[PDB]
């Protein structure tokens, strides 16, 4: 008996990467399924005993330290910002992606504005070169994919002053994904908000967008200092790190817990 | 020469509650306004140097790290909800102050309904109780007040089955308070939403309400055993923590840093 796209479907959402059971053997359904379910609900059971440690919560605190330990200030800023951030970062009506909250409000879709105006702000009080760093929610408005989320992790971290040169941002973000396991190379480019980037791709997936200033949009920021920067997606990073075939296994959710799921 | 209300503000945004400095001296503004600015500078460049760490991230790696070791299992879910989540909770058109986004969501006003989610599907793999914490942000339309976000960070712990008692839940609030040194007395209140609730009281303040389920509304979330839980505001558990006269201080902003005013 064959299996039906619904059933197909179930038994996916059950599957875990460390798995090694086909769906295309013969086995009736409700036996695939209840062995899976079965393995699952031991899985949950053993990360409530021993592991009990959010998945993205634990890489944002292992990402914080690496960074807090290299010298960057952890920045903690708003996610609901200003409809004005949005033109300001002279993003042209990635506008049509924008979640809009009452009438003047936003759900911020990049940590960058934030972060340019906290450079500005420090750079009245703190030595060269200022470093900072954050990571939080982010929301764009997407395509249903297996790479996508509408409401994902960023983590962003700058620099300015000293320093921000093309091979020093490629030396942080080395060291970075060192430090995670993940091999990368990095590709040339565009993008409509800063120029051109370089791109941090795991085989044909983008882990980040970074970027060497100066460039002309830092005069409607008040910057006037060279400047590196790099955003990554936590959800993807621990996409790669667990081999997740869809990225919703590792975002905020009630569909899943530590890429389990949880309608058992 | 007196000070206006509007050079009154400004040197009230650069005091610290560590300062020993009157601003009704007779001193003139631009001295006082000067001499404030250099010691936030200073403390700026100290935190930079020594302490890089966040107060907000700080507090909540410091509370997952209390709730994780003592077997709470570490959620985290989406700020971005159903806006059929709110009626669902009963909160009947509090509703005034949720946060519309496009049609059919909200940004979240407490973290219970996505909690009340997890307890009914873990409970169908783990053995009793279940007990399951978040932290995250929050979002209320607020009036103007030194004690109230319109984006805060909420704590919500909670427990389900065995163990689901008055005298468990003070005791687990006194143990969390005592590890955080902050006095507290609990004083009963009520809730349109909950029903009766313990409120944890710092002077005046209330740091958290706290409910000893079952209640009617469990019917609704599928639940059907005893539980407990308790909300707390970070912000304001940061505002006892350093003396901050406004939460402002502690909340998430482009305008203070650790509770030093970025605007030097
Ligand atoms: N919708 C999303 N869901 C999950 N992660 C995302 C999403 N959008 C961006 N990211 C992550 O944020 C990083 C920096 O954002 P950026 O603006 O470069 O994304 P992007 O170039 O639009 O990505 P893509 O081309 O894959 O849509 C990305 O490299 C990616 O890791
Ligand atoms: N607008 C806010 N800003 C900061 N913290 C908040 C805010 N609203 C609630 N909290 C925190 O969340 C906890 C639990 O939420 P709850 O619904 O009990 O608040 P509340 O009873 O409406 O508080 P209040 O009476 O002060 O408005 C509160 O005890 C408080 O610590
Ligand atoms: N490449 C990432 C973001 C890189 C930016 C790094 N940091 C930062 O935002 O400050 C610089 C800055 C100055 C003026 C105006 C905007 C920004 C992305 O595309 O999401
Ligand atoms: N006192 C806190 C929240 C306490 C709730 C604790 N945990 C939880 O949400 O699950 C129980 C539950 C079951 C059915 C419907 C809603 C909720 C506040 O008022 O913000
Ligand atoms: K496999
Ligand atoms: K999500
Ligand atoms: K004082
Ligand atoms: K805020
Ligand atoms: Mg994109
Ligand atoms: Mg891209
Ligand atoms: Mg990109
Ligand atoms: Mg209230
Ligand atoms: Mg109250
Ligand atoms: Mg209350």
């Amino acid at each position: 008996p064959a299996l039906t796209k619904s059933q197909t479907d179930r038994l996916e959402v059950l599957l875990n990467p460390k798995d090694e059971i086909s769906l295309n053997s013969g086995k009736p359904f409700r036996e695939l399924e209840s062995e899976l379910l079965s393995r699952r609900k031991k899985d949950l059971q053993q990360i409530y005993a021993e592991e009990r440690e959010n998945y993205l919560g634990k890489l944002e605190r292992e990402i914080t330290r690496f960074f807090v330990d290299r010298g960057f200030l952890e920045i903690k800023s708003p996610i609901l910002i200003p409809l004005e951030y949005i033109e300001r970062m002279g993003i042209d009506n990635l506008s049509k992606q924008i979640f809009r909250v009452d009438k003047n409000f936003c759900l911020r879709p990049m940590l960058a504005p934030n972060l340019a105006n906290y450079l500005r702000k420090l750079d009245r009080a703190l030595p060269d070169p200022i470093k900072i760093f954050e990571i939080g929610p982010c929301y764009r408005k997407e395509s249903d994919g297996k790479e996508h989320l509408e409401e994902f992790t960023m983590l962003n971290f700058c620099q300015m002053g000293s320093g921000c040169t093309r091979e020093n941002l490629e030396s942080i973000i080395t060291d970075f994904l060192n430090h995670l396991g993940i091999d990368f190379k990095i590709v040339g480019d565009s993008c409509m908000v800063f120029g051109d980037t370089l791109d941090v791709m795991h085989g044909d997936l983008e882990l980040s967008s970074a970027v060497v200033g100066p460039i002309p949009l830092d005069r409607e920021w008040g910057i006037d200092k060279p400047w590196i920067g790099a955003g990554f997606g936590l959800e993807r990073l621990l996409k790669v790190k667990h081999d997740f075939k869809n990225i919703k296994r590792a975002a905020r959710s009630g569909s899943y817990y530590n890429g389990i799921s949880t309608n058992l």
